[PDB]
């Protein structure tokens, strides 16, 4: 099975960004990385909460199971300045154990709202996973963790 814990080497993966370019996690070693998983692009509640990662001092990788084409429109609409990846085959939500089935859509597997901060050595240093998709992560704490790793 898959279980991600602090201190472990973050599971590597390669997913397409909004321009269909392959982005590999391990290629980011030497830089602090923040994985920001979200359930679905265009979820309605002005601007999506993913925009709160715009000012984080690290390489933020937004990740959802939405297709690249839609994530591109999502990224532009909400002025997200970071890389947005499409885990269309659910490979990564499984590797990070942040998968769940959407209540209203039988068999639709998507990511839980989650955040993982990875250090320059590629190890997991912070983990936050909310079963409730409406909850937002502690941005302040996350930024402080990023700082300690910079």
């Amino acid at each position: 099975g898959h279980m991600v814990e602090i201190g472990e080497l973050a599971p590597d993966f390669e997913l397409p960004d909004t321009e269909l370019k392959k982005v590999k996690l391990s290629a980011l070693k030497g830089k602090v990385v923040v994985l920001a998983f979200y359930p679905a692009a265009f979820t309605q509640v002005f601007r999506d909460s993913m925009a709160k990662f715009n000012q984080v001092n690290a390489v933020v990788l937004g990740i959802s199971v939405d297709p690249p084409f839609s994530n591109k429109a999502f990224k532009e609409h909400n002025k997200l300045n970071f890389t947005i990846l499409s885990d269309y085959n659910r490979e990564v939500v499984k590797k990070y154990n942040v998968a769940w089935e959407f209540p209203a859509l039988p068999g639709y597997v998507l990511a839980k709202r989650a955040v993982f901060v990875i250090d320059k050595e590629g190890k997991v240093r912070y983990k936050w996973v909310s079963d409730d998709p409406t909850k937002e992560p502690p941005y302040d704490e996350i930024e402080k963790v990023v700082k300690s790793l910079s």
